[PDB]
C-alpha cells in the first residue's frame, strides 16, 4: 500500500511550521497554508487559504505520518545522484545516499499498472536544473510519486515536477514557471514559490468531486435573455435558441425568424411563472454554503481553473481573459459562482469548459449588473440581481443570462440555451 497523506492530502502547498510566500501569478489548485503562519501574497487559489487551525493541525499530523512511512519504506534498488537525463524508471523504493539533482528528462513508466508506485529516499538535498520535466507513462499517476528529501529542495526555472515533494526540516522553493503536479509539503520549514503551477494529484483514493445540488429552474429553463422586471431591447443582428422577455415592460429588437423560440413582447402567463421560478433559483444559489473564497475578485480570469465546488466572489468581479471550468472527468458535476456585487469583463473574455465539464451545470449567482463585454464567450446560467443587463456585440452565450430586476440590453449576440425544456 503506497502511504495514505491523510488531511495533508487536501493541500497543494503547506508546511507544518514557516512563512509560505507568492511572487507573481501562480495558479494554485488545493489548501494552501501552514500550521504557524499565514501565508502572503498569492492571487486566487481554488482552495482554502488555512493558517494555523484545525485543518492545518490535523494536515501537520498526518504529514508526520505519511513521512515516517515514506522513511519505513525499504528500498528495491539504489540510484546515481545524477538523476533524469533521458533516463526511465519503473515503480520502486529508490534510494539516493546524498544530495540528488534532477536534469533533462525523467520517465516514470507505470509498467500497466496503474497501482504502481514510485518513492525517492533523498538522503540530502534535491535541485533541478531549468526546464527539467518529470513524465508519467504507462499508467504511472503522479497521486503515486513521492520524494522524501532530507533537505532543500529547489527547482529550478520551468521545472515540471510530479508527486508528493516531502521536504523533511527543511524549505522548498519553486522557482519561475514550475509546474507541479503533485504537492510541496515540508515538515518544518518556508515554501516559497515564484509564478508557478501546482494542482494536486486526482485519484489515488480522492473523492469524487460533485459540486452542490444544481439549482430547480422550473419554466425559466425555456427562457434564455429574461428579466423579471423592466425592458428588454436588442440592437442589431442577433440569433437566440429558447424564449425572450419581460415580466415588466416591453420587449423589443429581436427579430422573430433569428429566434428558435417565442419573443414574449409583452408580459403573460408564461413571462409571470418564469419569473416566480427565477426568483426561486436567485433565493436557491444564495443560500448554498461556500465551498471556497475567491478572495481577488478584481483579478478573477487570467488563466484561473475551477472545479466542481459553491465559489464566493465577495465583491464586483471582473473576467479579464478566461476561466476555465474543468469537472476532473465528472459530466455531471456542478458549479456554483456566487458574485457579491456586479459582474463585467474584458473585451474577448471566455469561460471554458474541461474534462466533462457541461454548460447547463454552471451557474452564477450576482447580486448587482450584470455585463458582458465585446466577443465574452460566456457559458452557464447566469442570474443577476437589481441591476441592468448590458451583452455587447458579438458575446455568444451558451446557457441564459436572467436578472430579478433590471432592464436588459443586447446587441448583436447568439445566445442559445442548454438542455432542459421540453416544450
Amino acid at each position: 500500500q503506497a502511504p495514505t497523506l491523510g488531511a495533508a492530502a487536501n493541500f497543494a502547498l503547506f508546511t507544518t511550521a514557516g512563512a509560505v510566500t507568492n511572487t507573481g501569478l501562480s495558479h494554485i489548485t488545493g489548501d494552501v497554508g501552514t500550521n504557524n503562519a499565514a501565508s502572503t501574497n498569492f492571487g486566487n487559489v481554488d482552495g482554502v487559504m488555512q493558517d494555523s487551525n484545525g485543518a492545518t493541525s490535523a494536515a501537520a499530523a498526518d504529514l508526520l505520518i505519511a513521512y515516517n512511512l515514506l522513511n519505513a519504506a525499504i528500498p528495491t534498488a539504489t540510484l546515481a545522484p545524477l538523476l533524469g537525463n533521458g533516463t526511465t524508471l519503473t515503480a520502486g523504493n529508490y534510494f539516493i545516499g546524498q544530495g540528488a539533482s534532477l536534469s533533462g528528462t525523467l520517465t516514470l513508466d507505470g509498467g500497466g499498472n496503474s497501482n504502481s508506485v514510485f518513492i525517492f529516499k533523498i538522503q540530502g538535498a534535491l535541485s533541478s536544473a531549468a526546464n527539467t520535466q518529470v513524465l508519467l507513462t504507462n499508467g504511472a499517476l503522479a497521486c503515486n510519486v513521492f520524494w522524501k528529501v532530507e533537505g532543500l529542495v529547489d527547482l529550478a526555472t520551468n521545472t515540471v515536477m510530479k508527486g508528493n515533494v516531502v521536504a523533511n526540516n527543511a524549505a522548498i522553493v519553486l522557482q519561475s514557471g514550475v509546474s507541479l503536479e503533485g504537492r510541496a509539503l515540508s515538515t518544518t520549514g518556508a515554501i516559497t514559490v515564484t509564478g508557478v503551477t501546482v494542482r494536486k494529484p486526482i485519484l489515488c483514493g480522492s473523492a469524487v468531486l460533485t459540486g452542490p445540488v444544481a439549482p430547480n429552474l422550473g419554466t425559466v429553463v425555456c427562457y434564455t435573455i429574461f428579466s423579471g422586471n423592466g425592458a428588454l431591447t436588442n440592437a442589431g443582428i442577433t440569433y437566440v435558441t429558447g424564449d425572450v422577455g419581460t415580466n415588466v415592460g416591453l420587449t423589443t429588437g429581436f427579430q422573430a425568424d433569428n429566434v428558435n423560440g417565442t419573443i414574449h413582447s409583452n408580459p403573460d402567463t408564461s413571462t409571470a411563472q418564469a419569473a416566480l421560478d427565477l426568483n426561486n433559483a436567485y433565493t436557491y444559489l444564495n443560500t448554498l454554503p461556500t465551498d471556497i473564497e475567491l478572495l481577488y475578485p478584481a483579478a478573477f480570469g487570467q488563466n484561473l481553473v475551477l472545479t466542481p465546488h459553491t465559489y464566493l466572489l465577495n465583491a464586483a468581479t471582473v473576467l479579464n481573459g478566461k476561466v476555465t471550468l474543468d469537472a476532473q472527468g465528472n459530466e455531471n458535476a456542478v458549479f456554483v459562482i456566487k458574485i457579491n456585487g456586479a459582474l463585467s469583463t474584458t473585451v474577448n473574455a471566455s469561460v471554458e469548459l474541461i474534462n466533462g465539464a457541461i454548460a447547463k451545470n454552471v451557474f452564477w449567482k450576482v447580486d448587482g449588473a450584470v455585463d458582458l463585454n465585446d466577443y465574452t464567450k460566456f457559458k452557464g446560467s447566469v442570474i443577476g440581481n437589481n441591476g441592468a443587463v448590458i451583452i455587447n456585440t458579438g458575446v455568444e452565450i451558451e446557457g441564459r443570462v436572467l436578472s430579478t430586476s433590471g432592464g436588459i440590453s443586447t446587441f448583436g449576440i447568439n445566445a442559445q440555451m442548454t438542455p432542459g425544456c421540453e416544450l
